[PDB]
């Protein structure tokens, strides 16, 4: 575990942030802007589920047809280096209290035992979110907690606004 909260940054494609996530993490949970059937059709979802290939699409299947759908859920990630996938659900549309429930979902991004990990900007198509609001609730609900979290977006303006408030 590291002494104190540490982040790191990247923008670009899934490939780039994981190659990076294995070179200075070297074990990792990557989190997953989820649904709550778990299905993985589109956004960094699609980019995850293409990554980690079909067992770990199927095990999200398989799980749901269980147990219904989910707010959270920790998979197997199939991937060497990849500790898991963390599936995290934000608020839906027409949530209120928006600030509230994303620190929430943020704070749903821990697992236990696990001190790395790759985390996108949640919730950036939810009635009512925007990525200020969104890395503000994620800064909030990791504050205090020691381990390393590699924030990550396919847009520079997220992560200048990460460092900006820095």
């Amino acid at each position: 575990k590291p002494k104190f909260l540490e982040y790191k940054t990247c923008v670009g494609d899934l490939t780039v942030v994981i190659a990076k996530a294995l070179d200075e993490f070297k074990e990792f949970c990557i989190v997953n802007a989820a649904n709550e059937h778990m299905t993985h059709g589109s956004g960094v979802a699609k980019a995850i589920a293409d990554f980690c290939g079909l067992d770990f699409v199927e095990y999200c299947e398989d799980y749901v047809k269980k147990h219904g759908p989910q707010q959270r859920l920790v998979t197997p990630s199939f991937v060497k280096g990849i500790q898991c996938v963390n599936n995290v659900v934000g608020p839906r549309h027409g949530d209120n209290n928006l600030h509230e429930k994303l620190v929430a979902a943020y704070k749903n991004v821990l697992v236990d035992g696990v001190v790395n990990y790759v985390v996108p900007v949640l919730s950036l198509g939810i009635f009512g979110v925007d990525f200020k609001m969104s890395i503000d609730a994620m800064r909030e609900a990791f504050e205090g907690c020691t381990i390393r979290v590699l924030l990550f977006s396919l847009s520079q303006e997220h992560i200048d606004y990460f460092d900006v408030t820095c």
